């Protein structure tokens, strides 16, 4: 039974990375540097159509339960107990969704109740490693706690989706006085407070601690290596710094490929740990990302706002493929073949069924119905289980930002053919991935037949799965389903 | 569904307590001072013929896994992964024992695999905390952590049966200066360090934010507060220790009688705590201790050696009710009827099934047998447990001191009579222990019937339950069960 390690990088988006993943070099391509992501690619297979929400929370939350987000209703970001971090609109109010996150218990008002991947992998003998950003449920709930949620080891790991600081020489955001800790000050590393260990590093020692630590036993391990690297604040890590601005680059910009060098120094030093402790031939590596980089905020990016995932457009928050596409590598070695790409589009619910697939736990019992569908055929090369299957994502909610696909939205992707609808103002897009992964091209008026039988599907689901809505203020009613208009 | 909290001290004998156990208060219960236990007993039941184990591991394992000593074979004290801490003897080798203690995985080297009482509770939705010594397993196997046993909060809980020092000024043990640890520093306290917080108070302080953090979850919990005192070394508790000092007590007899006070303070504590956040009333106090006071050692107890449980025989590390007999004392609003006292006998691996009954677990599976029986019918005063029942021990081991019934033996207790078998030369001991509460007549002699009967019900019951024996060195043979001489 393999050792299962899934490394999910933060707003991480489909060109954050020197591997291309698209059909040929980006300009973005060429000034980022990560070769250990490259090196995994050449002893795996990379996915270039793999989908998450816009929003860490219900990205997460899908994995770690194994259902759609418009079913468990965890579907903007999570902190204020009870309360809803959605941003003010002047026309609707959004729905009433799981503001608290998800737990394994009932009765926590304000959650979605689900059997924790983390907690079945455990039940069935794996030891369980989380470390980094948890982000499962809001403060004071239960599903605030790594440990709560089926993880033996606990690095890091709270009800925090943020960092108030990657530096030591802040402490990571946490106060050495009586003033009360930001939210997003980083627990359990003490030891470097003070010091010049960037957080990106501190994670990554402690991580493997706790891998030598579970070498002292005699099962395999989980490893939930969940980085806090390349949120806001973009913080320059001066291990590499200077060389982007030699390279070119600008301040802002050079901060954040200097952000993504440091994830993939994170990633060389385990995938370094797997060879120098002869557990690389027997581990399962997966690569992931929460959802799309930021490109609304210009305080943080340069460019022309909205295009910094080109080709795609927009991103985190956005129903466009620049907020929901995401980069993926798994490496299975025996299984999977070396230096591959597949092109078969999958969620990230699916990693639930698949990494338990990979644990070999079979006919598990869960309390929350299953949304994800193994890509384990993928992997294998026997099936295709993109193939007619329909792939939806629901934003009854308000981010923070203003641009391009972002506001309160619900959308279907099935076949080359993705369907978003805006619950505002009724409007409705329709792209065609394959010929347009810009979407810059509204095909919506040129095949009514297709928006209307999308538009049914679209609803019928949401409906089904108990998918909430917003509402108008002028009127108290709700917004109209995609299909009844 | 109630709150319920195990609170559990280390070595604390049979009448290290001002609250009365015997019949007739004795000179201990003159001098010491446990104002909180007598308040517990005034509103509870008192047991004044409950058992354990002679010594921690055997006596801890057996609550965490429901299973009498002999069967899960962790029979002597664990701390170093794969070796036996057992003293070396030239007539005889112990057992091949479970020295890695208790997990709940398999494939484990020298581990009894178990379901563990706080996963049982936790999978049935109450909130698990750990604060103390859990000395569950050995170092670097997987029941060293408490998490690993089922505990979602964990504070000081590791492999350490013991601690290295009671004073905040010497950091419970830590070192600072270089690399190297004793095995028995404290976790998990180190805002405490350099400051004059005694353990005692450090482990209640951090309880107390267990508890307050615990009632932001709307679900029970379940507080396994198991203190490291009174543990050696019998460090000084200047909050208390001139006051003894003063009432004329030896120096060590004052350390010691302040170690019993200080935990009395945190039991007072907790009690307060329960009071003043409307939780008294739903909330469940077990108190119990896992074995007799030490009385082997004249350098940290006066009085004449062997007798500091007096009127009972011997202490900790004994066969003799001084090294088994504990005081236990349970709170349970609406249910039990205070100021109450309850003769039946019950041995330590019932706690298991009473606290899940406790909880309402109604239905529950285990992977390893359970030999514990519920006492609820004691609690309730609806049956009796105890009518024919045979308690069993069995220490094929050899513990670092010799005394009155030290050394390897196994017992039956059943009725008012009670066999001890000595591996070690074949010689039993026949009490009635009604009638001779100190053990000081034997009346093998006088019942040959009788030593037969329990010398065949000992020996069935140990090879039913796989349990272990000591061979002898001389021939290489095993040492006769007490049946077979
Ligand atoms: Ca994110
Ligand atoms: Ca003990």
């Amino acid at each position: 039974r393999p050792n299962i390690i899934l490394f999910m990088v933060d707003d991480m988006g489909w060109q954050d990375t020197s591997l291309p993943f698209w059909t040929q070099k980006t300009h973005y391509n060429e000034v980022y540097e990560t070769p250990n992501m490259e090196r995994l690619a050449k002893q795996g297979v990379m996915f270039t159509q793999a989908y998450a929400s816009s929003i860490c929370s219900p990205t997460r939350c899908s994995l770690i339960t194994g259902t759609n987000a418009a079913r468990h209703r965890v579907t903007n970001w999570t902190y204020p107990k009870g309360q809803q971090t959605d941003r003010p609109s002047d026309v609707f109010n959004v729905a009433d969704w799981n503001v608290n996150g998800v737990c394994q218990v009932p009765n926590i008002d304000h959650t979605f109740q689900a059997t924790s991947l983390a907690e079945i992998l455990k039940d069935n003998g794996y030891h369980t490693i989380h470390c980094g950003k948890a982000h499962f449920g809001a403060v004071n709930t239960p599903g605030e706690s790594p440990y709560h949620m089926g993880f033996e080891v606990n690095i890091a790991g709270h009800a925090g989706g943020g960092l108030a600081s990657y530096l030591g020489e802040n402490n990571y955001g946490n106060r050495t006085d009586g003033k009360p800790n930001p939210w997003f000050a980083v627990p359990g590393l003490d030891k470097y407070w003070g010091t010049d260990t960037f957080v990106s590093e501190a994670l990554t020692l402690e991580a493997i601690k706790a891998l030598n630590h579970a070498k002292e036993y005699n099962q395999p391990f989980f490893l939930y290596m969940a980085h806090y690297a390349i949120h806001v604040p973009i913080d320059k890590d001066k291990r590499f710094y200077q060389k982007y601005i030699d390279k070119g680059l600008t301040p802002k910009e050079a901060a954040y490929a200097a952000l993504i060098e440091g994830m993939d120094k994170s990633l060389g030093d385990l995938m370094d740990w797997l060879d120098k402790n002869g557990e690389a031939d027997n581990t399962i590596v997966i690569f992931m990302s929460d959802n799309g980089g930021l490109s609304s905020e210009p305080g943080w990016r340069d460019g022309k706002l909205h295009t910094q995932n080109s080709p795609l457009n927009s991103g985190k928050g956005s129903a466009y493929e620049g907020g929901v596409r995401e980069p993926m590598i798994v490496r299975w070695p025996g299984v999977v073949k070396p230096d591959t790409k597949c092109d078969k589009y999958l969620i990230i619910e699916d990693f639930y069924p698949s990494i338990l697939e990979m644990a070999q736990v079979k006919h598990y019992k869960t309390v929350q119905p299953i949304d994800g569908i193994s890509f384990i055929p993928l992997l294998k090369q026997t099936g295709d289980p993109s193939k007619g299957r329909s792939l939806y994502w629901n934003f009854p909610n308000h981010w923070g930002n203003d641009g391009p696909g972002i506001g309160p939205t619900c959308t279907v992707r099935k076949g080359d053919w993705k369907l978003i609808y805006y619950y505002e103002n009724g409007k409705k897009e329709l792209f065609n991935i394959p010929q347009d992964i810009g979407e810059k091209n509204n095909l919506a008026a040129q095949h009514p037949d297709i928006v209307k039988h999308l538009s049914k599907d679209l609803g019928n689901y949401l409906r089904k799965v108990g998918g909430q809505r917003p509402s108008f203020k002028a009127t108290g009613k709700p917004c109209p389903w995609p299909d009844e208009i």
